């Protein structure tokens, strides 16, 4: 698997159960919600409304500090390790 | 060009064809719409609202970890191997 | 200034101008407002409604995926070229 | 740590303060919230509204151009000089 991708999955993962607990419990949204708004903010995508309680605010600017390196680098590492390789054995002629 | 950057731009294609057929389907889009978010999502610059539907919202937190780095890594390529070379080309006198 | 900031600069500002006249007259933005969302829009920023317009969403569409490359060149080579050695000098004890 | 990583922090707090500063006079806002559309503003992840005014929209395009390479490195350099090294001291048995 690649000892490094399978860490930067746990811990985006760990971040994201994180940020999805926080966010259904101090926001008041479904877990999916809580989930796809985690997600859609530590990847920068951001199309959703913004937190309305003050804790959500603060958690979310500190959230995104700490959370969008280990996001982007376990997409890049995804990318570089897991999906490139995936891509070439699939462009081999047999 | 080179059969890297022209892989890339299939595979973004086919990413997008794929995003475009999903949203259309199951959030109800026209099809410019659903390739309009499709795209604005992958590359990360979100301008609409999120999607309605919960299989929506599933699909998408996958279509975004799975295609960002495609996505990024082509526009990479093109910049890099395709728009760079074309400005050089055009800076000399 | 180095040459190759100064040509991404003016790329960036000939973007942007296309963009700026673009969206004033297709979308019926104001300039500020077409400038604006120009930016907004090829730093991914996004924190505007999308296009209304059919045309509106297809150059927009097309406009991201050949200006977000350069407009990134831009911030990087400022931020690498202009902004380190300005911060560099602005550090030096006299 | 390194005087890069506090200088790179020092900085980005700086930019931060100055957008705060700026937003609550400027668009009325709370600090709080100038202080969280600066911040998602900088990092690109924008889930709010725009400005109102005109200053608020021209100051904005500034402040991205100027403000967005500052607070990626400061992430950056954090990432690889804080939070690898953390990591890495906490997978030794």
């Amino acid at each position: 698997k690649d000892k490094e991708f399978q860490v930067l999955f746990v811990l985006t993962i760990l971040t994201l159960i994180s940020g999805t607990i926080f966010y259904s419990t101090v926001e008041g949204l479904r877990p999916i919600d809580a989930l796809y708004f985690s997600v859609v903010t530590l990847t920068t995508v951001g199309e959703t409304p913004p937190p309305q309680t003050d804790f959500g605010k603060i958690f979310t600017i500190l959230y995104i500090f700490i959370g969008i390196g280990l996001v982007f680098g376990f997409i890049h590492k995804l990318a570089v390790n897991v999906q490139l390789p995936s891509i070439l054995s699939n462009l081999v002629p047999r």
